[PDB]
């Protein structure tokens, strides 16, 4: 018909944040379009800014900030954020908890978090705990529409994704959950292999394609090299909202008890049949 | 929250052709904001090329087109459709009814009428005969989303809008008239004048804040200026279904029986009392 | 061919407070696009804020602050505006000058001016004292691109624009000088009328068009409605780089000295042989 | 500043082609961000449309035909093209020559060859056989702006990109090759890998980062996946202006003799010391 009407949507103190948050995801969509050090620099301090502007909150930590950034005491309110500003068809990442002591939370006690991806559309993934919902950003109205509700992985997909130029560094569970990807032992077709190189597009991909996103231990790197604050608990709790699983191969990532703030973990994740038979490898 | 949904709406064959018409305007809109005789010419075909294409249409009249254009058999249907494809902060105008005859008729049976407003918004009235909606384009869409239903004119406004420089060659009620919002006998203050220049933002501005507007007859062009197939008439349309008048000065504008399919009428209309007050003057 | 290339462009510390200001123009412009003393407010912080940030200014007066704001020491710079953040197809006006005080200067003194016009397209005139360049907003950039170089004015025009709704309140010069537009008694036609209501659009169209714009004295109001150091002042430089004159029909605007930050005065501007009658008048 | 200035770029009837060209995937862009065998149709009909209108064009091969189509008389010109309007972060890809004899012609007789890359920007990929320049469209004024020009790619980079899923599939020079990468023997760190699975950003990846890019011969696919006339030749094209190498494995893409309009070819290419050490393996 070529018309619409529009309807306030909420999310089933911490709807200011989420505007707020949105407001800034908006602001680096736009700076993003229009382009890398500086990039990195700005999305930070809209971020900051917007969130500390909000009222909600007292404690962030940012993937570009050493030390935990705790909010004055005027604006000051009961909620803990943990962001990657910029992650790197690039993304934002954001968990929402409610001293720095506040932001080394389990990922289980998140009340809040979601990951937005500047592609062809920016598109941003949010759950505050009952599903995840996918938004598309409407920069005329400036507005972030409902695309799909309470958005469902599929329980067993046909893509594995991971840096394959890493073999010669892989632990043995990878070498044979790949090997068993590439020649399936039960006459079915190898998976298809879908790698970025972006998280967050990794990430979407793997959510509403299905399969297996895996950046698991390495020799390289023994701890991963995802950090757990704020690239793979928020990451992990939007895919278990949609029905998945995210595990470091050894407990699931919501449950692992940060140690500090820019702690890295590895990260396997996706269509839980998937990650289950990863888990068998390990 | 920054969210939103979306709906399909509905006006209360003829769908096709909104939807088509609706289409046409949003690409002169594109064209109109990135810009004279050119986009005349590309306005019409734009128009032409779209409502032909509907299936729906059967006879068309255009402000640029000496005769009126008969649809091709294959793609033939019900409507007839007179229009401007430019007209003038410009506009488009256009009025919808159920050969050279079936565009010849009166006012009074116009089943759908119309105009855009191309400004810092494009913005579209729109009457299918059960009242007046407003949309704004959202051109990230493509879509026009309700602004406002049902729009309603005020009783009595505070502005008067012609060209007051053709006072000279005004006719006697117009000189009257003029005087009488310059001089109000009855201790009140004058009616403010505004007068863009271009028919629609005047009527638009006429709609949303009340008053009236003026192309009357006078010396230099007695039959007035304005047409009356594809632009008096849809805009009676629109001012009437907004519970305002339009009259030539002497009758209804869409009581008029068209002589031809460029004729040109006097126009005058807008809220009740201020049309009422000028038929007192004639 | 569809191709282009872009090329920085510089008006012959001026420099970065002309772009804040242009940045401020750009945030206003998207604001107005997805619309009321919300904006006001909203309009009036973005250019507070930019203007600050630029480091190189140390007053400002506003059309919404009643007293100057002093900029901190830290960002302090040489420079004074003067602005009217939204005003009214709206608008936004500034003037720039090397306390009160400082912000107190005759017009002459202006380094540069502007005004910015949010319709169908965003508009911005500049001056910087080598005439007036006209730009129109790339919203995808970011940036404004150079439409028009050393924009003259017509000698003489062919509209008269001024609201003729305040007839009763006319002072002598403006009843005879309107009765001359109207009655040509040199056997030429009468100018025609336009007023949108709004001064840029009016001063704007006025610079482009030609013809004559004013905002006198009347019974009413005998200083006038609009504000010498931020609507008066600016638009005054603007035309008069242009090749036109602006009068407050005793002595040229941008000779009269302030004696207040928000004093108003008499305005009449545009082609110089219309402003030139006019004076006759007086 | 934030002020530019325009200037109209030409690459050193070819312009007419381009113009319409660049004009299709214009419209292309606006509806790929708006949003699947829909769009496929709606795509190729806006690029047959657009070349024929050009005058410019006799034949064209489109991914979407089976047969090749020829240009009703009135409009014939000189050139051919084959194009995929809609490939895959997807793409558009083409290539321009001077019956269906004329579409079957050896990439070296390509005069023009581009492709369209619709991401967060979209970007554009264009030789006239002078080297590549890349362009980024602006949606505002509708116009491709400049970003690069004579782009080279590296002559050795650290980046393969392959289906790796494919291994049991490999003919025996990729599996050398992909253990190379992998297994360096030299001493090097092995190469990352990257796969978005789609060609066209496969490709331009492989262009500003450097490094190769395979599809080639398999069990499965004897002939490979990719399109000779549409899909490979174009971006080996592109790939040589920027000097790199492009082979099916057994000769240079851009030598191989069509013998069918929808011919498939093996395709491996991007920098040229990848590319030879790849043919070393063959």
């Amino acid at each position: 018909t070529d018309m619409l009407t529009l309807t306030r949507y909420v999310m089933e103190e911490l709807t200011q944040l989420l505007n707020s948050m949105l407001t800034a995801i908006k602001a680096i969509s736009s700076a993003v379009r229009k382009a890398v050090k500086k990039l990195d620099v700005l999305s930070n301090s809209l971020v900051i800014n917007m969130l500390q502007s909000s009222y909600s909150t007292c404690v962030l930590v940012s993937e570009e900030n050493k030390d935990a950034i705790i909010t004055a005491k005027e604006k000051r309110g009961k909620y803990v954020v943990c962001f990657d500003p910029l992650d790197g068809s690039i993304g934002t990442i954001f968990a929402i908890y409610r001293s720095e002591k506040d932001a080394l939370q389990c990922g289980r006690n998140i009340v809040a978090a979601g990951y937005a991806l500047y592609g062809s559309a920016t598109l941003v993934a949010l759950s505050t705990g009952q599903g995840v919902d996918l938004f598309m950003l409407d920069p005329a109205l400036g507005e972030f529409v409902l695309v799909e509700k309470d958005v469902k992985i599929k329980k067993k997909g046909k893509i594995y994704s991971l840096n394959e130029g890493y073999a010669k560094y892989f632990d043995a569970a990878t070498t044979e959950y790949v090997q068993k990807k590439k020649f399936p032992e039960d006459g079915s077709a190898p998976y298809g292999a879908r790698y970025v190189g972006s998280m967050v597009a990794d990430v979407h991909r793997t959510l509403v394609y299905g399969g297996i996103f895996l950046y698991p231990a390495n020799q390289k790197s023994p701890k991963g090299k995802l950090r757990l604050l704020y690239e793979c608990n928020p990451v992990a709790y939007i895919i278990e909202q949609a029905g998945g699983l995210a595990t470091t191969g050894t407990q699931p990532v919501l449950d692992v008890k940060p140690e500090a703030i820019h702690q890295r973990v590895p990260l396997i994740l996706g269509s839980p049949e998937d990650v289950q038979e990863y888990l068998t490898c390990v």
